[PDB]
């Protein structure tokens, strides 16, 4: 599913991401935009052989199981395919874990490089939430 910007903001809010660990909803929408372009089916292989899945590009080295990442952990206790669903619950639940892990949203390198420090509220401007 490819979400619209406001549609995704609303779904993230419905699943408790708005201001989770102090990150306003715009931060999450911005991260999603640059990670997956709001496509829940996004996959991208990493040089290390792990793969990133879903709207927030969650990595199989630590967070989910894909059966092909040697030496990895599955800390969200979910198959990586569950991160590709049109329902974002699994991605959201796993992202809450990730953002709680010590470095905040800097876990997502694209957030650090493209969202951090910017006017993230633009990502939710105009949306009925
Ligand atoms: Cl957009
Ligand atoms: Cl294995
Ligand atoms: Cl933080
Ligand atoms: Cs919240
Ligand atoms: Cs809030
Ligand atoms: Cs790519
Ligand atoms: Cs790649
Ligand atoms: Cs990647
Ligand atoms: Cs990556
Ligand atoms: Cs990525
Ligand atoms: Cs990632
Ligand atoms: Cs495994
Ligand atoms: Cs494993
Ligand atoms: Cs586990
Ligand atoms: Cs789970
Ligand atoms: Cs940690
Ligand atoms: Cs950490
Ligand atoms: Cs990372
Ligand atoms: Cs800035």
């Amino acid at each position: 599913k490819v979400f619209g910007r406001c549609e995704l903001a609303a779904a993230m809010k419905r699943h408790g991401l708005d201001n989770y660990r102090g990150y306003s909803l715009g931060n999450w929408v911005c991260a999603a935009k640059f990670e997956s372009n709001f496509n829940t089916q996004a996959t991208n292989r990493n040089t290390d052989g792990s793969t990133d899945y879903g709207i927030l590009q969650i990595n199989s080295r630590w967070w989910c199981n894909d059966g092909r990442t040697p030496g990895s952990r599955n800390l969200c206790n979910i198959p990586c395919s569950a991160l590709l669903s049109s329902d974002i619950t699994a991605s959201v639940n796993c992202a809450k874990k990730i953002v709680s892990d010590g470095n905040g949203m800097n876990a997502w390198v694209a957030w650090r490089n493209r969202c951090k420090g910017t006017d993230v509220q633009a990502w939710i401007r105009g949306c009925r939430l």
